[PDB]
């Protein structure tokens, strides 16, 4: 779809078998997703943005569905405030900025 | 312009007389500049990202040229570690996300 910006761009995902809203986020280089329950080996991460750090889970090649996009990538878990898709999923599934 | 996600979003923009970069951040409710000289009023306001919270100075009816385009609104300035383009300026330049 093309989404305006007069709200949050928020969308649903699939992820791990669960469903969840997150913001698709052209300012998150990476996805970060609230605690979520994802399985398989990890690599515990520091990760900074406004505010300071934070401490997440790494898991790599997770597939994501993102508003019915098929993606596969990085996803971080952690305590951030909001779940974010990142311009490394936001890459594979088309998603432009036009003005 | 239409721009892709491969690289962050980094713009040219004009604001309190000087130039800076910022990316086009459709994560941001408002816009947030590291620490910058602006004319005025300000109001000291605690705002909160991935990491935690920062302090930052509200200025009001601030006209900012983004990319060439003009609008006029509140800029957060502040230890943000990027300069970030929200959507209150967003909306008035006609950003739009696409997939
Ligand atoms: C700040 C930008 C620069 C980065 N962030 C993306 C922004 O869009 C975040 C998303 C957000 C929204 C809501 C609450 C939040 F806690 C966070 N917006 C944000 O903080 O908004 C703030 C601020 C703007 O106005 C209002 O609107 C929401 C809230 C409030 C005040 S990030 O989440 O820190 C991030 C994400 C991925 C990532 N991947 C990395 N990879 C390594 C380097 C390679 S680093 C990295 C850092």
């Amino acid at each position: 779809p093309q989404i305006t910006l007069w709200q949050r761009p928020i969308v649903t995902i699939k992820v791990g078998g669960q469903l969840r809203e997150a913001l698709i986020d052209t300012g998150a280089d990476d996805t970060i997703l609230e605690e979520i329950n994802l399985p398989g080996r990890w690599k515990p991460k520091l990760i900074g943005g406004i505010g300071g750090f934070i401490k997440v889970r790494q898991y790599d090649q997770i597939p994501i569905e993102i508003c019915g996009h098929q993606a596969i990538g990085t996803v971080l878990v952690g305590p951030t405030p909001a779940n974010v898709i990142g311009r490394n999923m936001l890459t594979q599934i088309g998603c432009t900025l036009n003005f």
